[PDB]
């Protein structure tokens, strides 16, 4: 498994209350961030992994979560560390122990700029957003099902990001819960992303993307406002992790939502007596997989799509949405393949969307309690 | 303001690092959860709430964030305790501060039951739901817009909890970055619910409120393939059986209890509103998805079967009735078709005959999300 895990300061606990204190100067005095962070090591490199009393008191919080998760010899750890010289000091003691304690672990320390314990600003507009992006990219360049995300070691303000981030990818997040030994799982919601209320900002997203940061006053032009976006001076804003995630998504989505046209849903209609549901339950199949969506092709994006079966689906994907033009039998649909040999059919189709397939709705059909 | 602390024991931190140790124990010493607390108090009762050493060095988290955020004599604090011992006396020695630095303030201790630091699995059960729904509890019982949830104090475990509370109720959450004395919010992901999705499961999820918990062996039969599902909307209470999560337990609040409705249009009502689009644009599309999120804005002239009347402002009027979280739209008519459906009314029971012809006319209803190509073309 990849374990991909926030890193705090607990490796250093020996020295927490001794003066010199533990901090920044103290690595350098100690010779560095590698040379220190054998000093660090050396505190706890006899403490045993099966032994129940050192794991809690001896050893730091991400040792203790990955040895609770069964980390072994053919895992890969990335410990994303603070900037901090004093961070990154600790998370290389953690991989020195790890790799004594597991032979052949593949162990990764990723420093993630602006993410330190002490400036609330640095952190807010970089500093999160940095780390929600090097995870993000790290679950992308594994296999699938593979990564787990523990945020154990380090910054609480950190938790809320990591179950949003497992929530949005499927990714599993547990962590060591507070004192005892024991991992619990974090809540994670079903929820549907909220494409249709969030695609008017799709240009400003991407504006903000593409420019650095845009007026304030463009956003108006309200708490999705608020959670999508930060302030960073001058009147200007740039985006929070969230609007980060939710730009991610519209630009690359990976889900999509079927919707009808007007033709569509009178051509499902008479199906349901053939076909039943069945028709329903294979688009909305094809859209959850828009990798494997991505056939008989016309112009303007158009192309066809077959369920086994009479039913043939006229089909095209405009964003997030997987959009029906019509469904057909196999007479009709060989009577339109001739009209395509004839014409370019797919440009009277879109010639024609205002009148005869737009407006298009989504496929959400509903078909004893007290009243209202 | 009503501000929803989560506390910890940082107000007893100059005790900490001594033998015997700052503990239950140690309280029981001390003559008890109110006695301990003084001697707690005492540690920090001199140092004060203008002075920044002291905020960022001597004061408890929940001092610290609560002063940032401009605790005042007119507000309440609701400080969520650990039912341990030494979690208690830290908190009404927070209280005990409270009280002498803002006279007239009223601050109350909650103490959640199963809430504690060495018990995962009775947490896991127990605290976060006895936690999610005193929470809950507050919100619902103070005005609109008076709540702030305030996790600084203790419990990262219970940090994704106040997330989703806040994101659920629309109730701002703030914190203490980390060892700075600057206030950052919780993150608010926008999001929509899986009512489609968790609309199958409302009978699954009333009987398990119904009961103690469900044999896992019955859930599994109520459920869909194991390899494709939802398992966050429960928990194992051991012995083979299951209950709600609090994940589970606020969407079970919210499929029977439903705080916004979405609006559906039936087969007829979508040619209605299409044949309007010349002379009315999109307005009628505003007004049914605005009242829709408003059960307080939803009325008059009730037919029977559920059904009613709403007028925009306008001449358009429309016939709608509610299911669940679904506002049904059954026709949008003009003064005129209105005028004529309620003489059909007063010769009839026109609601009865209306609903007779559901399948045949009315059904399916439709989402009212309607999409009526400046990007590149799907790869």
């Amino acid at each position: 498994a990849v374990y991909l895990c926030t890193c705090g300061t607990s490796a250093a606990k020996k020295f927490f209350g001794q003066t010199p204190r533990f901090d920044a100067a103290w690595v350098t005095e100690h010779g560095g961030v590698e040379a220190a962070s054998k000093v660090i090591y050396d505190t706890f490199r006899t403490a045993r992994l099966d032994d129940e009393v050192a794991l809690k008191r001896d050893l730091s919080a991400e040792i203790h979560s990955l040895a609770r998760m069964g980390v072994n010899d053919k895992d890969t750890v990335v410990l994303f560390s603070s900037e901090t010289a004093d961070g990154q000091a600790c998370a290389w003691a953690v991989k020195r122990y790890l790799e004594q304690a597991r032979p052949g672990i593949l162990c990764r320390i990723e420093v993630v700029a602006g993410l330190q314990v002490t400036d609330a600003h640095v952190f807010r507009t970089a500093g999160v957003l940095n780390f929600t992006k090097a995870v993000l990219h790290e679950i992308d360049a594994n296999g699938t099902g593979q990564c787990v995300l523990n945020p154990t070691g380090g910054f609480k303000s950190l938790v809320p990001y990591t179950v949003l981030i497992g929530m949005l990818r499927g990714v599993p997040a547990k962590y060591i819960f507070e004192q005892s030994s024991a991992l619990i799982p974090l809540p994670m919601m079903p929820v549907e992303f909220a494409r249709s209320r969030l695609e008017p900002l799709r240009p400003l997203l991407e504006r903000i993307q593409n420019e650095t940061a845009i007026p304030r006053a463009e956003l108006d032009k309200r708490e999705i406002l608020d959670s999508l976006f930060e302030d960073v001076g001058q009147g200007q804003v740039s985006l929070s992790p969230v609007g980060f995630l939710i730009w991610e998504e519209l630009e690359r989505p990976t889900a999509l939502v079927p919707f009808l046209s007007r033709r569509a849903l009178d051509d499902l209609l008479k199906m349901r007596a053939t076909e039943g549901t069945a028709p329903d339950d294979y688009i909305t199949r094809v859209a959850r997989s828009p990798e494997q969506l991505a056939h008989e092709s016309w112009s303007k994006g158009l192309f066809w799509l077959k369920r086994g079966t009479r039913d043939r689906y006229l089909v095209s994907v405009e964003g997030w949405r997987l959009l029906v033009w019509r469904i057909v039998d196999h007479d009709e649909y060989d009577d339109l393949l001739t009209q395509n040999r004839k014409t370019d059919a797919g440009a009277r189709v879109v010639a024609e969307r205002r009148e005869k397939y737009a407006p298009f709705v989504r496929l959400e059909l509903y078909e004893s309690h007290p009243q209202f």
